[PDB]
């Protein structure tokens, strides 16, 4: 069966699923030669995805290469039900999976999930491999492998395999450098945005705008912050890329040195508690804070509550909290990853890329089965290449190729001067 | 002895030495642990670099550390002879070095260098080291390590290795995150456009900049010429780095077509005849170009010397090549790295980093004498690590530091929902 | 009476329309003195505006300071049904406008406008002062004064001018500097991207779009594209912002070469037919047209109409046209404003100081009725200038002020050698 | 006679103009019309302008036309001797300039220059002007008008047509669109950057940059130190131009609060004492100042010689000021434009249009002598647009032209709906 909101939206969900795919030329590819080389036939496989037009596109390649697979909801607030109700209605595929479900909802669908019996767990933020292993021992008979697409799950799976823990094969998806090069940084910059205008409606232009973290994400972040006329405030725990911030034109400070200063946050460092009562404290009266890192842990949210006097919905994903000097603070999406919580996530073109890592690690996984190591294995080199030149070709730009000339210069030490 | 144009301006090369000093702050705290500690006491050095007032600061670390050192300069024409003058007359350290010289000279100071019998040979290009393995076999006994501070260095010592000539210690400075991360892109992205500017006086603004190249120096180079109002064309030859400048705002095509297009053209591939007749034929009348790669090879200017019926100097730096149709294509510098022949190379900002990391290496290379295997090795990541703690100190920039909780966070696994 | 879609929206419509006035506090300002003074008593007063949460508080200190009030929309689609019925329910203020009503409706509801024997007018593109002018003759003895919001409308009563019918006082309020320096600029730069992203959820990195007219609408949403990645490519028919275009680093071309570049075209020209079928004819598969100009009359829509051979919505504002090749054309908001077909128009830091514009230009009408000429009147520099330094304390900037010896050095001509 | 440094530099100030005339197209094209009209033809003139490659291309015009020309500098710091002795040598056309001359030989200068009698004066900055009318009352009647080229001599221009004493035409050259839409902008945004990295070899990225005033030249100037990687503060005294500071993405503040925090001050007002000792004793230690207004006046250097407890010479134009608590503020230039005291000042192609706009005001004053009322004289619309219109074509741009249609629709005031 299923559990979604309502099967009448599938037609909906059909029409923004193919408007998505148009830039979806990569994934498309390996959807046609997949149907033809059957590579899934006779397994089971469980995605923990956003439920999106994008992951629509992925599920759909994946059932044309015969996978048995069923779909639950990454974050409780992404789904989008049109797309839950197309795939279901249209294409047969199993989703669990109801936009703005309770957390018991959210586990008793991952309790489903792994009673499918999966051989193949795409996740997305570790949740379902991090429940397999810890409460269904019983079950690691079936793992071919598993992928993850995000960095938080992949910091969690290292946990697991320190812990000892993880004895199954492991795809890296989200460090391939055709994933997290261009979805982690040029999409979520992007959708960040996109999310934060769609709540708020707010001008960008003239804010001073403070970026937590300035990996993949917070690059991308700040540099369309930037774009959009913001001044842009970073913070860091590491020095190499805080020098990139200050290098970048970013003013880089602690975030206590921040929380005066900032107009909106935006934490996104994979980390707990990057946003603390100490810094609501001293915020602006109105301050925005919201959340791109995948869980919302990023920003103390429960301090926040007892801190504030009141709580109120002031519009559609934004809540503000009035603290009892009559100061308020603003949270978007309760903190939840704003791009999909307030808007729709990145843009199916570099879903594309990551999506087309997903689709052939799952191929990796079933074609090694019985011959990968137990732990983490990342996107092989000559995988990540080839899904950049089929993208770069698709975008319809041309680059040059080295002469036989310039090869052999290459393979010179002694000409030199 | 010494071999270098005009002694007599010392007094303004110390003031120079001393003025670029201000922003080398981690080089001069190694310079001071290494005058208590000796780390070279009894060691021969042979330094192959660019003769600027940055190399002469690291020169006096070196020898503060108890080097005896020679330096010899790494192009003809990014010697500062105030520095070189400098360097012999203030601290007695021989110098090998005439801005201008031609390339018989260039090779007699090699010979000389080599004849130093150095334990230790800073090279930048690795023409030093090539030498060494291909006339010196039986000096080899002699050497302790190398070092290489760039990339074409580190392309020709992958060659050597394949080869199986690098039978030594070899540091590849280049590589090191404090290095090509900021040097190599933010440098040369500042320095570059400084010396067409210094040699032209041209409005960058309005110009078509093709820049060949999408690697470190390309990134930069091309993100200052957006910055400096350019429109800019990027060429490639791998679909990852084209890309990541498409998503930066850049167009990006074959040099074949961005040839019929360019104003100035920028060379940062490392390659050899990027910019060729079949472009020159094509290029617009006084279209300019000029290379910021290691060697001038990068454009073919042997074959637009006999595309050319006339070749004059119209400016310092500045020649001009009417071709039979009476179309001019402007080279600056002779094809040489343009940032250091027309202007002087780096800021000593981004020179701290990569210094820092020649002199820390050459104390990696004497700490492991006899106990580091044959051939390339990264610069340790903790060295790598400090550098960057120690130069965002210097900029006065503070971030934060993970709590005890947010530390226990990473570790855990169990953690989701 | 009134006319609106549903009176039931009015509570999220009065929740949208108090969210949005956070960000208007020069204009709340405003409302409170006129709810003090009373201008307006006895005044009846028509404004043809987009029916936003930006025109309700307008509407709102109108009402507050004794304005007899009737509103009509400015075009179809930008109007928000919810502020409607607010504005109804909550204000009693009558509000004629339906959210996609058809072309008779519209006009009727001019019709019905005029029948309240308005004696000012606040209009949109000057549609209800070209109707009064054309068919109500025997009224203008009602009319104090009108107003008019955009380029387009400036344009249209300049005509009127030429043609010998402006024969009663208009407020340029589009040309003041708090006006058209950040309402045009910032507000058309961001909003414009927003309907875009909003319709079409492309990701703008990586893509070419072409931007007609370098204006300041032309200006702000060329910035933008920039900022969010885009390659963009700018049209014109005057040299001075051509050449400006060029040194912002943007490609110049007439519109016959960009056709077939461009990815998205934008037109924000205030022209007719700038987008033709020759251009249609060449441009990409898919390439994506649309429209921030007042009037969709800027894209030849029939002409596409008649040469293709099919149209299909194809998602929510966007709709698909097929050629008889079979290439396909996305038309966004059917040519319509696209910032308020497809999102929700400028933010209301903007439209804070273009409404305090609107607010104060009827003001001047009525403290001066009888002393103003027939034609058009810039907004007096007092005001223009009293609405900037009060939105510069609002957003919390702090800048200097001149010296008696700054002054009396301006002052000075025989002093400086 | 004449009064330069060395004419033996005549031959590298030939080439040196030679070069800058490559992108001064339109100056061309009107040298040789004017060699064939001879419109000066008996007219004496008087120059007095920054003595560089640019002002010999516009005196090698004048020249062309018939005038009888006298050069004196600018500014004692921005002449370049080999110019000057190319236009005695190579033209015979006296040169009064001499590279770092005393305040006593500019003032014999400006006299010398009054003893020609001009009938034109070309002023930059209006000291000739001021000196003509404040000490030469009786050679009145020689004058057929003036020009001038920058901001600052507007000012003064204002100041005494406001005293009486503007007796006689005086073309605003500076306010020309194709004059400051572009030289102040681009042109000092590009060559103030290049005059400190000349002076200073400082990276740029990273550092704090304060900009005071955000006219013409600080938009520039804030808009090309953003793009070279800088955090970038701005001043202001107006809220319209502070304001558009802040959606440009700035931080606007005090002066008082930016003296804590620049790492370098750059002052582009026009007004006196921007900078105070009670700003210089707050500045970071090492804290580099400049002025690129007309004047030097805009820094208090006469208060920070008295405060220093010593100065000294640290590198070319360079000099450290020491604060009897030991900081050091290091000053560009002595103050002077530091974009023509440490570099060659704008780009020629800039120059190309201001230059055009000063020749054909000088021929406008003549073919209308006893035309013009006394005051200020725009310069001709129809001028002004020719100079865009050949500068554009010159720099190989085509655009579009309004066709029948459209200028039907323009015209039209009662359609649209
Ligand atoms: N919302 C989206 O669509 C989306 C897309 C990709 C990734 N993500 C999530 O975004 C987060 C960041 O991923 P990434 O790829 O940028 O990771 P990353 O490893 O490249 O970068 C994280 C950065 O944050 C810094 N950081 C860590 N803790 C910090 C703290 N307390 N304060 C300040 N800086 C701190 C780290 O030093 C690092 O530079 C993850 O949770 C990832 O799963 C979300
Ligand atoms: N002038 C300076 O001060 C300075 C500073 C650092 C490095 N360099 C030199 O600059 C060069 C580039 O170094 P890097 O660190 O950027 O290297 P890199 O390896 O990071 O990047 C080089 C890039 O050029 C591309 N490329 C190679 N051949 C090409 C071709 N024929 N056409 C187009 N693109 C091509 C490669 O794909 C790669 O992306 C080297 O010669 C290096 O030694 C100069
Ligand atoms: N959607 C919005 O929210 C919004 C906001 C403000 C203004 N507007 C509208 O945007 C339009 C432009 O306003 P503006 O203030 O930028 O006007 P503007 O007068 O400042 O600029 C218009 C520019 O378009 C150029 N142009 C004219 N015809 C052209 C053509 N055929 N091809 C190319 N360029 C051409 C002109 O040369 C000029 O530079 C008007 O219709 C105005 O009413 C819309
Ligand atoms: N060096 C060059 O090559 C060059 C080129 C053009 C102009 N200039 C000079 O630059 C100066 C500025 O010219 P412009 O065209 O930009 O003038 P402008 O009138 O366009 O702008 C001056 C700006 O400075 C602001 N301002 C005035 N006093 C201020 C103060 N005390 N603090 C902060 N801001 C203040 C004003 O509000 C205004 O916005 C003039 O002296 C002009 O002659 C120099
Ligand atoms: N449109 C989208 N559809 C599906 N997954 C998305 C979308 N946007 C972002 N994501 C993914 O969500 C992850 C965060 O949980 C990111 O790693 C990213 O790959
Ligand atoms: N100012 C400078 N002094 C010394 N070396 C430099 C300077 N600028 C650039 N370089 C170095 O020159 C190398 C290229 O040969 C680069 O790797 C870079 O580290
Ligand atoms: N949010 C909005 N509310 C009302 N009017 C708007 C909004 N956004 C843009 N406009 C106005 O619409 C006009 C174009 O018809 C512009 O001049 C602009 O001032
Ligand atoms: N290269 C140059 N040659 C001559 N005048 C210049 C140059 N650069 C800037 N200026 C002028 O100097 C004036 C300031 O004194 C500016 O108005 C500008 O037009
Ligand atoms: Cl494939
Ligand atoms: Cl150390
Ligand atoms: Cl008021
Ligand atoms: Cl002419
Ligand atoms: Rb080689
Ligand atoms: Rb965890
Ligand atoms: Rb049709
Ligand atoms: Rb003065
Ligand atoms: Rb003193
Ligand atoms: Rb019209």
């Amino acid at each position: 069966k299923y559990d979604i909101k309502d099967i009448s939206l599938a037609p909906q969900g059909r029409q923004r699923i193919e408007w998505a795919a148009r830039e979806m030329p990569v994934l498309k590819q390996i959807r046609e030669r997949f149907a033809q080389e059957k590579p899934f036939a006779g397994i089971r496989l469980v995605a923990c995805c956003h439920v999106t037009t994008e992951t629509a596109n992925l599920a759909i390649a994946l059932h044309a290469g015969g996978a048995d697979s069923l779909l639950i909801a990454s974050n409780p607030l992404s789904t989008q039900d049109d797309v839950a109700a197309c795939l279901v209605a249209d294409y047969g595929i199993p989703v669990y999976a109801i936009k703005g479900e309770d957390n018991e909802t959210y586990h008793r669908h991952v309790q489903i999930a792994l009673d499918h019996r999966p051989n193949i767990i795409i996740d997305d933020g570790s949740d379902v491999v991090a429940t397999l292993v810890q409460e269904r021992q019983h079950q690691l008979s079936d793992i071919i492998g598993t992928t993850e697409e995000t960095t938080t799950g992949i910091v969690r799976l290292r946990a697991m395999f320190n812990d000892g823990v993880l004895t199954f094969p492991a795809m890296n998806v989200n460090d391939a450098d055709t994933k997290h090069f261009y979805d982690n940084r040029y999409g979520t910059g992007q959708s960040t945005l996109d999310g934060i205008i769609r709540a708020t409606n707010i001008l960008l232009a003239g804010k001073t705008i403070v970026v937590a973290g300035y990996g993949w994400c917070g690059k991308g972040v700040a540099m369309r912050a930037k774009g959009m006329g913001a001044d842009v405030i970073v913070t860091e725990i590491s020095p190499v890329p805080a020098i990139e911030a200050a290098m970048d034109g970013f003013r880089v400070m602690p975030m206590a040195e921040a929380a005066h200063q900032g107009d909106i946050f935006i934490t996104v460092t994979g980390n707990k508690h990057v946003i603390r009562p100490e810094h609501f404290a001293v915020m602006k009266d109105g301050a925005i804070v919201c959340n791109s890192g995948h869980f919302d842990i990023e920003i103390d949210l429960k301090s926040l509550k007892e801190q504030a006097k009141e709580v109120k919905e002031v519009r559609n994903f934004t809540e503000q909290y009035i603290l009892p000097n009559g100061k308020s603070i603003i949270v978007i999406g309760e903190g939840r990853l704003v791009n999909l919580a307030a808007a729709t996530g990145h843009p199916s073109a570099v879903m594309d890329m990551s999506f087309a890592n997903q689709a052939l690690a799952c191929e990796h996984l079933v074609k090694n089965k019985g011959q990968l190591e137990p732990g983490m294995h990342s996107i092989p080199v000559e995988v990540d290449q080839e899904i950049a030149r089929l993208k770069l070709q698709a975008m319809g730009i041309a680059i040059d190729s080295l002469t036989p000339e310039q090869v052999e210069y290459i393979n010179s030490w002694a000409s030199g001067t």
